């Protein structure tokens, strides 16, 4: 268990006292990699140390150097934004403004966050590293105030249709990142056959049925079926199955080690110890990932910190007149993306969206920055008799010399005399 | 006699730029020129009309 990083951290603090192993399926915070504190935790997903690299490299590809950031209060958002700021500095990218979203925020607070972004009109790109509900509310606020940004979001937004429901105009053209995965085909036929009359072991199914089909059992609920409506599988189904199978394999190997002569539990395994299972068997599992497509070679394993491997897919949101998510590239130790699929990146659409602090200087002018300012500059014109030697230097052309049209060279002035034709 | 042009990204820091002798500083960030025949006040906020000059009897010429 553990979907949100905050929940996983809080639960891990308690479980380490009683020596109970824990495997997560959706927690990607970097803090959990410190085994001096969380010495009983593992996960089947990569940490957020690589997602920041992927996002920063996406921004560099498009020459977007002035950007604003929005974060969610908590471990996940704060650690992710810190990592992204570190990675961005490395590539000469500067952050115009930073915003934070609290645990309890009213609509006026979201509108204030939106207005604060608009104070810096040069930075038209917003980098969100936030939970899904915060993203939904921020999109709604932007739709209300008729504001337009270019969104770059993490896996909290992912590719959920619920986030962009009713805010299609504001969300169009966004770019989001999701973990790389595939859909398994047995689960589709399993899920679509469930109905509340036979699925009695799940106590929460009837509430979901009522919300989904808009009916009340107290009648008119038996006409609906899940087969008639289309089914869209969620992205991280693969990771849950992988986590459950990893725990099962660890227990199976432990049983083979400790109870060699029987298939039933033996007395040695009766309390299943607990330090041994994590320190020896959980971290050493390796097997073929189940229900995978035959061509793939995915395997389940943990590194020294009990983490997964880092590979991601990249999506864009567009209008077809229905709206849909479209995959445009991937990241695995390097960015690859097809710019033909993105609408605004296509030719004849117009100039690319821009996000920069200072427009380039003129031919005769020179840049002036305070020491250590890599993004912003000031244009200072050179003297009429001086030519631009380099960016920060205006070099004197010389005596009797004039700067060239290129302003990077000198040519001698013509002499003057009293010509035979003058009125003098 | 100098004016401030702020460098973007840093409110505290600024650039000092000197004004031409015939211009006066109307506001903190910019200076305008007085009209022809007028010269900037010592405050560098107004204009004092220039005296009219002509040859006088007491001149050595
Ligand atoms: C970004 O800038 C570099 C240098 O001017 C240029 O070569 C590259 O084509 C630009 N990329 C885009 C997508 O604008
Ligand atoms: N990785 C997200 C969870 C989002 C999800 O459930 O897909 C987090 O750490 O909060």
């Amino acid at each position: 268990g553990g979907s949100y990083s905050d929940v996983s951290i809080q639960v891990a603090n308690l479980l380490r006292l009683f020596q109970i192993p824990q495997i997560s399926y959706a927690s990607t915070s970097a803090k959990l990699s410190d085994k001096s504190r969380y010495d009983y935790f593992a996960r089947t997903v990569p940490p957020d140390f690589f997602q920041a690299k992927a996002m920063a490299e996406i921004l560099r590809f498009f020459n977007w150097t002035y950007v604003s950031t929005v974060a969610s209060e908590g471990d996940y958002g704060e650690t992710g934004i810190e990592a992204f700021e570190l990675e961005a500095r490395a590539r000469n990218i500067c952050v115009a403004t930073s915003e934070k979203v609290g645990r309890a925020m009213s609509r006026a607070a979201f509108e204030g966050v939106v207005r604060a972004l608009l104070q810096k009109p040069s930075a038209r790109v917003a980098v969100l590293f936030t939970r899904s509900e915060d993203a939904r509310e921020l999109l709604a606020a932007s739709q209300r105030l008729n504001a337009s940004f270019t969104w770059v979001a993490s896996d909290g937004w992912g590719a959920l249709e619920s986030v962009v429901a009713g805010s299609e105009g504001a969300a169009e053209g966004a770019i989001t990142i999701e973990l790389a995965s595939y859909p398994i085909s047995d689960f589709a036929s399993y899920f679509q056959s469930l109905d509340p009359w036979n699925n009695s072991r799940n106590p929460w199914f009837r509430e979901f049925w009522e919300q989904r089909f808009r009916c009340s059992f107290r009648r008119d609920c038996a006409a609906h079926s899940l087969r008639a409506v289309p089914f869209e599988q969620e992205s991280k189904i693969m990771f849950v199955v992988n986590a459950v199978y990893a725990m099962a394999h660890a227990l199976h190997n432990m049983h083979r080690a400790l109870c060699p002569n029987t298939t039933r539990l033996c007395d040695a395994m009766r309390p299943v110890n607990g330090r041994r299972l994590y320190k020896d068997f959980v971290l050493n599992v390796k097997f073929d990932a189940p229900f995978r497509p035959a061509d793939t070679h995915n395997e389940v394993r943990f590194d020294r910190f009990g983490d997964g491997i880092g590979r991601y897919n990249i999506f864009t949101y567009l209008r077809a007149g229905r709206y849909r998510y479209q995959k445009v590239g991937y990241w695995a130790e390097g960015l690859t993306l097809d710019t033909s699929l993105i609408p605004w990146a296509s030719p004849s659409a117009g100039p690319l969206p821009a996000s920069r602090c200072s427009e380039p200087c003129l031919q005769n002018e020179v840049k002036s920055v305070q020491p250590g300012e890599v993004c912003c500059w000031l244009c200072i014109p050179c003297q009429p008799y001086e030519y631009r030697l380099d960016e920060f230097t205006c070099a004197d052309c010389g005596l009797g010399y004039w700067p060239n049209a290129s302003l990077t060279g000198c040519f001698e002035l013509p002499q003057e005399y009293i010509r035979w034709g003058d009125a003098w």
